[PDB]
């Protein structure tokens, strides 16, 4: 089994440097990409950058470009995120994720569990509703909109409390392996949806959509699916 393990997170002072490591196992290290995705507390996902296989080149998020350094060591089967001149904004759980060995598959099929760092023009992805209340056995459809055409290069992730995001859908309608039938995706161009046909207890999570048409890779703000009783009124905003 594929396993990514982040380490090096701790409590740091503003202005300090900190290096994070992503140790990878259970697959051929050189055939794939490695990316860093962070998450501020009670916030959404933010792509830091990535290393492309074969060329070994690094791409960044303009937001952190020039400040952070993504490196790799094939002999150690480790990828690195070098944090420099840290500040409040950087307080986040840092994840390392694997992108498949395909030139147009820049979604994340595997993630580590994360390492917390505590400091003492792009395609905008808009999600709706930002928060929604529903019951068991209900059909729900949630929406993602891109600010421009992204063909059908859209992925959906499910994120459970204290867990790392898990790939649900890629190619906008392709289900990831180990993903039940009740999850479906549709769309092309700018309008995409995710449908859960009949809600189960496992499904009450935060869903994120992510475009992979162009760099930088960008996520939606999220939809938090909360539970309520069948006798309760539905809520969404």
């Amino acid at each position: 089994e594929v396993q990514l393990v982040e380490s090096g997170g701790g409590l740091v002072q503003p202005g300090q440097s900190l290096k994070l490591s992503c140790k990878a196992s259970g697959y051929t290290f050189t055939s794939y990409g490695m990316h860093w995705v962070r998450q501020a507390p009670g916030k959404g996902l933010e792509w830091m950058g990535g290393i492309i296989p074969i060329f070994g080149t690094a791409n960044y998020n303009p937001s952190v470009k020039g400040r952070f350094t993504i490196s790799r060591d094939t002999s150690k089967n480790t990828a690195y995120l070098q944090l420099n001149n840290l500040r409040a904004e950087d307080t986040a759980v840092y994840y390392c994720a694997r992108a498949p060995g395909y030139s147009n598959a820049y979604y994340f099929d595997y993630w580590g569990q994360g390492t917390l760092v505590t400091v003492s023009s792009d395609i905008q992805m808009t999600q709706s509703p930002s928060l929604l209340s529903a019951s068991l056995g209900d059909r729900v459809t949630i929406t993602c909109r891109a600010s421009e055409g992204i063909y059908h290069w859209l992925a959906w992730y499910q994120q459970k409390p204290g867990q790392s995001p898990k790939l649900l859908i890629y190619k906008a309608s392709s289900r990831a392996s180990g993903v039940p039938d009740r999850f479906s995706g549709s769309g092309s161009g700018t309008d995409f949806t995710l449908t859960i046909s009949s809600l189960e207890p496992e499904d009450f999570a935060t869903y994120y959509c992510q475009q992979y048409s162009n760099y930088p890779l960008t996520f939606g703000g999220g939809t938090k699916l909360e539970i309520k009783a069948a006798a309760e009124n539905l809520y969404f905003q």
